[PDB]
């Protein structure tokens, strides 16, 4: 039997949480015991950072990060981090879709990480214990954002300070004042009871949380032929799956929220949007040079069905 281990960092009532229970199914009913899945959510076997080093490592066979957390390996993927870039996630499927999107799934490839698809969890909102109105309203706040550059300078650009954490940690940080707000999908917050340490949302999808599922390319490439072919055709079902609960348990998420009375949610007007945009837009200079003015048109492309 060949043993696949998935790891992640989200609660199992999420997008990428059922989608790795649902390969291990699928797995289960069609491979005849070939290949045996076990997943490992919520950061109970490896969070953050340490689940690429034992990607590389052997300790685990499959991952799906978010597209944030790929500078190490390459800064081509950084595209997706880039604020207001994608207006929502039909968008950031298109990019996804297009020959170079396509291509981004192989850019790790020199490093060991070969892509076997996206998966999709949401648009970002912001969250704090003050109100997020208007651009302004960030100055001298702690963000707690994942490992990334981008979004390090995109606070750092509204006078605010960023705090690069594991996900694992949000929640304690929040709760003890380390950060004082951050930004997410509904759906890792409500999963994850962030709301409890954060009085104030603001709907500002400035940004998105997608994910690329990985797997070590040594592993995958010395797979018998029929048996690769056939997990790559369950995870392409599995995409299809994952890509259509995320927009509901997203939904339900920000719902839950809503009803819990402890936590407000503002939504933002097309023109405050547009100012917080103007004002967040400026950090994409700091990375035109890494990601390229192609991929850049590409994904503004992306934007016009």
């Amino acid at each position: 039997p060949i043993v696949i281990k998935f790891s992640h960092v989200v609660a199992e009532n999420t997008p990428k949480g059922q989608g790795a229970l649902l390969f291990k199914k699928l797995v289960e009913q069609r491979l005849g015991g070939r290949v045996e899945v076990d997943v490992y959510p919520n950061s109970s076997l490896f969070g953050d950072g340490k689940e690429m080093e034992a990607l590389l490592l052997g300790d685990v066979q499959m991952l799906a990060p978010s597209l944030a957390k790929f500078e190490q390996y390459t800064r081509k993927v950084q595209i997706f981090d880039l604020p207001f870039l994608f207006d929502d996630i039909q968008a950031v499927d298109r990019f996804q879709r297009s020959p170079q999107g396509r291509a981004l799934l192989t850019s790790m490839q020199g490093k060991g990480i070969l892509g076997l698809a996206y998966w999709h969890n949401g648009m970002k909102q912001l969250s704090a214990n003050r109100p997020l109105l208007e651009p302004e309203d960030a100055r001298g706040l702690k963000f707690r954002v994942q490992a990334s550059d981008v979004l390090n300078e995109q606070f750092r650009q509204l006078r605010a300070i960023s705090r690069k954490m594991s996900f694992a940690e949000v929640y304690q940080g929040l709760q003890t004042g380390v950060v004082n707000g951050t930004e997410n999908t509904w759906s890792n917050y409500e999963s994850q009871k962030v709301n409890e340490v954060q009085k104030y949302f603001t709907e500002s999808n400035h940004g998105l949380v997608d994910y690329m599922v990985i797997t070590n390319a040594k592993f995958w490439n010395g797979l018998p032929a029929d048996i690769r072919e056939e997990l790559q055709r369950i995870m392409d079902e599995v995409t299809v799956q994952v890509n259509l609960e995320a927009e509901r348990l997203n939904r339900d998420a920000r719902q839950r929220i809503l009803a819990s009375g402890a936590s407000e949610i503002h939504t933002l007007s097309p023109q405050q949007r547009a100012d917080w945009r103007q004002a967040m837009q400026p950090v994409w200079q700091k990375f035109r040079g890494n990601v390229g003015a192609d991929l850049l048109q590409a994904a503004e492309a992306s934007n016009r069905p």
